């Protein structure tokens, strides 16, 4: 697509989607500000995308974050993809999982969009901005009901946003994949025997690609979906359907 | 997009979406066939799109659609997008509506969609279908209780299209728009002050275009949305969020 | 419950949850229209439940509906829970299926609600209409496509019935079980590994009795829900959160 | 219903739907442990409920609750239901305003609901858990972004709590109420030009009533709902349907 004179702020952009989003924009003329936890991950991004704004930062830091980003400049496009995955059974959640899981996976989410959105309100431009949610917002999955709940709660961020931005003209949307084979996926299918059942209970009998995932989000920033905000769309190989 | 080499299938293409979606996918490098109810719509459609194959056909007459399109060959896209609306309040719904409603916007559905997928499944080839819904499978609106559950049972057939034909490398996806001005909006949105109350409840305080409509479903019927079935693209603006 | 003073109307009361949701009622004090296809089910009923007022008629014979039921009198009370299921996968499904399946499980339900509400409009009274629905109005199952698709649409007649029944005073709502062991049940669970790994899938590990069924057909019936409108309770055995 | 020989816990207790759900508990024979932040709300409801056993505790504070109810006891009911809303348009959205949200709102429920649960299974006996909502788990409401997100999470918390303690023989809930005019629905409704339109908007042309609530929170503790676990029971007088 076209993205040239547009400014792209991608949160997680280390690792996987994000990784792979961050390049995608930049390919796309997009001016992109890649924010993420290690800052190794930024060196090797900058020599693969030269041009690209690093921004080492934890999300789950208020504060750290409110430093790093509060000056970062105009940002058209935002996609909220920063998350981590503590997998618990429910019986033995802890405090630390829980707190470190909503701060990253979801007050991050609050802090970066309000700095952001108060932007394109000053300056007048239409926006989009695109929250990496998950299946799991919608079905169970073993092992993450902290993690679930973060994205279920996202659905609802991402409806209210929706309509509390769009008089701005600012559309908000979410992608919710099932299993993506990055560092995330691998760990929550590690086990053979789940992965295995898990894959054939899919009608497209699949995980997702990376660039499925990517596909949609830039399909979200487009003014190719222009009409389309407070929803999301599922990249999750039929899952919901089984 | 890039659809040459491919064959596609317009439900409703004499007019409105159905007939802007026709000339994007002739556009994109598609071999276009052309359903729908009024034979003279063929005739200009033909001259704006020259090379597209017309088939003249009441969709609601299961018969006449066997004959019409039991021999139209290869199809690897489908667009099940002909509808009616019988604009009705709830107690005044006659027997002669509901059957009207359901053999066109529903039982169309699923012969065209079977007589493709056994074609696509004889050929070995993957295939995209795209049933085109309403918000309303979703959101209550006067005067269309009738339309509506043709539409809330769509959003069933597309879940079950997909797990069904899953295994077959078929996707099935819908898009849900709100109000497009074309003929069937414009008659739905008739009272003025009806129209000011419900643009204004709309997040994005606008309908949808026609384009809107026709990206989606193209994005849909492209490799680009390659995990995405079963479920569908609200393109509602923002109206779900309201 | 008390239903003493008030005058119900159960459809598909021969057999099954019709039939216990008639004995319930009966016991309840209420005055029962029992409305099923097969006679001799509503002379062996009239036996054990003296008082009832029995009606044989094919729900799926719209005239046949209107002479049977244009007369019977007040009715606070109705329960739309008569329905047919012919099991055939997506590609083999007939236009006979299809319009037997609409006309029983779908358009009597228009029919006959359409009778009882202008009735509750004109005495004044409020009302409460309880639509038998399934969990698969939501989830798919093997075979049953077309009466999935009959449920979904199901969601919809509810909504909107309660959209624009409710400032009458009228109350509508559905009820959606997984798996019951009636004859219904039991012809859609044949499959003996299939059912095994059906009641497996289910979080409670098991399927749902009649008796749960009923309970909440009453409950909705009941002024014990006078708040609730336009959704429906599953009566699932949590396959929903599986 | 009868609740003789159990003993149920109830959050929130103080107020409300709260103090109405023991009071209502208490007269259906069971013994109620009632947990609030006020401790003079409860010495109020001792006198009307003569033999409750009050836990007075800020559900905020990890460490203080578990200190507090780490010894009640043998829990056969559980009602989640403290909650408190901190109303804020999205861009006003502060730090403060969140960890508290989600702190009594969501991390208090799983806190709770994971030591009763280990009870339950610990004594061999099943269970039954409401979570108290709101239909703002699925609408959005001015002002209400951050507790909207926190009632959105608990949608995938109850779900997975369904699945995860079902083979335990253990359900899981929830009620989810349009606005009642308790404190909170009175805050929350200050604007009377708002307050309007919105009691306009809902089918039933009211807010719902605590006894409403009640009703269906009774319900799903009872065995009256043996085989409901998972979803939701909605108290929104038809919202959803607008
Ligand atoms: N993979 C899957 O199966 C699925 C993933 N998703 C969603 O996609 C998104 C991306 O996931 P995926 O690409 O798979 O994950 P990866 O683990 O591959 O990447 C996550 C990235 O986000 C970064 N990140 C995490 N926490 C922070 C933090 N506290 N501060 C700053 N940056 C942080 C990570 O940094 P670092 O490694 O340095 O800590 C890493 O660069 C997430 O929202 C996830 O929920 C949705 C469905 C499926
Ligand atoms: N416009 C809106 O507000 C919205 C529309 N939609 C959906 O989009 C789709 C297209 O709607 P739209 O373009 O607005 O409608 P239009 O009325 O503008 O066009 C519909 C087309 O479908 C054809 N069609 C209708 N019945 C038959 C039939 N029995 N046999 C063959 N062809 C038939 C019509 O032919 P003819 O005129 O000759 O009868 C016409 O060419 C429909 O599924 C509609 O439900 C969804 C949401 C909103
Ligand atoms: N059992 C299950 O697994 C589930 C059932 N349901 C729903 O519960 C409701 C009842 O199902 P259930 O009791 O199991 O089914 P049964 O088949 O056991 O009973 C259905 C009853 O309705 C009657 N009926 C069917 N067609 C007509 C018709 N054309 N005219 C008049 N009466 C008719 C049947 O009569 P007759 O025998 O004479 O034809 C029978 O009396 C249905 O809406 C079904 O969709 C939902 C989920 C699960
Ligand atoms: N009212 C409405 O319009 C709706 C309410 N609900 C839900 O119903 C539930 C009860 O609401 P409602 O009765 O209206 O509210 P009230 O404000 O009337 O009562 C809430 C009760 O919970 C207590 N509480 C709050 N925080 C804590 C805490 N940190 N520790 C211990 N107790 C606490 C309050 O105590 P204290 O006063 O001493 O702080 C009070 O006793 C909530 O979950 C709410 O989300 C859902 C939909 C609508």
């Amino acid at each position: 697509l076209n993205f040239s004179g547009l400014r792209a702020l991608v949160t997680g952009a280390g690792k996987g989607i994000g990784r792979d989003t961050v390049k995608a924009l930049h390919a796309s003329g997009a001016k992109v500000v890649a924010v993420t936890r290690t800052n190794s991950d930024l060196v090797s991004l900058a020599k693969e995308c030269p041009g690209i704004e690093p921004v080492c930062v934890d999300l789950g830091d208020w504060d750290a974050t409110e430093k790093a980003l509060g000056g970062i400049g105009p940002v058209d496009l935002l996609v909220n993809n920063a998350a981590l995955v503590i997998m618990q059974p429910f019986l033995e959640v802890t405090k630390e999982a829980f707190d470190r899981s909503f701060s990253v996976n979801l007050r991050s989410v609050f802090q970066v969009s309000q700095m952001v959105a108060r932007d394109m309100i000053n300056r007048g431009v239409p926006g989009s901005i695109v929250n990496v949610s998950s299946m799991v917002a919608h079905v169970t999955f073993p092992n993450l009901i902290t993690y679930s709940s973060t994205k279920g709660a996202m659905t609802m961020l991402t409806k209210a946003m929706a309509m509390e931005l769009g008089p701005h003209k600012i559309r908000v949307n979410s992608v919710n994949p099932t299993v993506v084979l990055t560092d995330m996926g691998k760990k929550v299918s590690a086990d053979p025997e789940f992965a295995r059942k898990l894959k054939e209970r899919h009608p497209l009998r699949k995980f997702a690609e990376v660039e499925d995932v990517v596909n949609s989000i830039l399909f979200l920033l487009s003014d190719r979906s222009a009409s389309t905000s407070g929803g999301g769309i599922l990249v999750d190989a039929g899952y919901l359907a089984s």
